[PDB]
């Protein structure tokens, strides 16, 4: 399935302005506004001032008058955007507002991935903003999977991107305090934590594509695939042996950052997302290699037996590894059992 913008049309861009290393504002003004001029479409301004301003903003606007919503950002933004559209009482139709990702110049992966399945070359900056403005001026949609979480404290809550539990949510966690240094914030965060490597317990099970397929089950969002935390997992799910791992993964698209192309098997199907798990007992300089080898997407060629793949409908993890984190679309939030399945073709972006 694909879309189209109508011409001209009229786009909602939310900013943050202390973002982008403090530049959001001026990019937009330099790089997107007079592409934006030249493909007649006209927009509308809002600043956004503090976390989940923008969620709010959302849950509540009046979404009629917009022919999309524009997000320049990181990852977070529409993060906030997504979970704002799903909590009104309108979901369903809300949810099919088309959306656009303009990265802010502090990274963005989502930004990246759908520059890389347009066909572009793996650019970063202002060539990435111009390159995903461009794709905002041509006006096609596709659709995009959404994944649904439930934790054991009953949040519910919805992932554009990832969820990351383990090495990579400390590094998420750790670069909150190097945004001077832009993206490189989590490459600086990777080695820190590379050099204080430890394991974390925990139990993953999965629902394997291959089980079921991704058509949607009848039992919202309803999640027929999952049963409640406090219960096993179904029979006919995978239950990975390890009890300890250095990271856990949910990945809905390529990658993990401009210059991180983490995911090299392909565009996900509709309903799937990648399952990316690093067993216990690989070496920090095997880590290091897979690390630098994702840049260009060959970090499978090593068939280093610690890292697994798979691609999943659905899934769940039990952390036990005390007072932890995970990042959801690079968001922090604090670690407890989660469970989630991912939903087919569920909104649309400009790509
Ligand atoms: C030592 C190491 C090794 C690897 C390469 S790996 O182990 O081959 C791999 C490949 C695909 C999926 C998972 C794991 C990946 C890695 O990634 C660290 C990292 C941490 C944060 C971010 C940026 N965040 C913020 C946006 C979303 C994303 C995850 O939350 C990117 C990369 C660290």
């Amino acid at each position: 399935p694909r879309g189209v913008l109508p011409r001209p049309c009229r786009v909602l861009v939310l900013l943050n302005p202390r973002g982008g290393k403090g530049k959001a504002l001026q990019l937009f003004r330099s790089h997107v506004q007079p592409l934006l001029a030249e493909a007649e479409i006209s927009f509308t301004l809002m600043l956004t001032e503090r976390r989940n301003h923008a969620r709010e903003l959302v849950r509540s606007e009046e979404l009629g008058r917009w022919d999309a919503l524009v997000v320049m950002s990181g990852d977070g933004l529409m993060h906030e955007v997504v979970n704002g559209l799903m909590e009104r009482p309108d979901w369903e139709t809300a949810i099919q507002k088309p959306l656009c990702s303009l990265p802010a110049g502090s990274g963005n992966a989502l930004a990246a991935s759908l520059n890389h399945y347009a066909g572009y070359e793996q650019v970063t900056n202002e060539d990435l903003l111009t390159n995903c403005t461009l794709l905002l001026c041509r006006r096609l949609l596709s659709p995009m999977n959404l994944l649904s979480l439930h934790t054991a404290s009953g949040l519910r809550l919805f992932s554009v991107l990832s969820l990351a539990w383990g090495f990579i949510a400390d590094v998420d966690l750790e670069s909150e305090k190097y945004r001077r240094l832009g993206e490189m914030r989590f490459t600086l965060g990777t080695f820190l934590r590379l050099a204080a490597l430890r394991t974390y317990r925990g139990r993953l099970a999965y629902l394997p594509v291959g089980r079921v397929g991704s058509k949607t089950p009848a039992s919202g969002p309803v999640d027929a695939h999952l049963v409640p935390l406090e219960e096993p997992v179904p029979s006919h799910w995978t239950v990975v042996p390890d009890e300890d791992f250095v990271l856990v993964l949910a990945l809905l698209h390529s990658h993990l950052g401009s210059e991180m192309f983490a995911a090299p098997m392909g565009r996900c199907a509709a309903g799937v997302m990648h399952l990316f798990y690093v067993r216990a007992g690989v070496s920090r300089a095997m880590l290091l290699r897979l690390f630098l080898a994702m840049e260009k997407g060959r970090h499978m060629e090593y068939e280093c037996p610690y890292l697994v793949y798979v691609p999943v409908v659905a899934f769940r993890l039990e952390p036990k590894d005390g007072k932890g984190v995970f990042a959801v679309d690079g968001e922090l939030m604090v670690s407890e059992a989660v469970q989630g399945q991912v939903h087919p073709n569920y909104f649309w972006m400009v790509s």
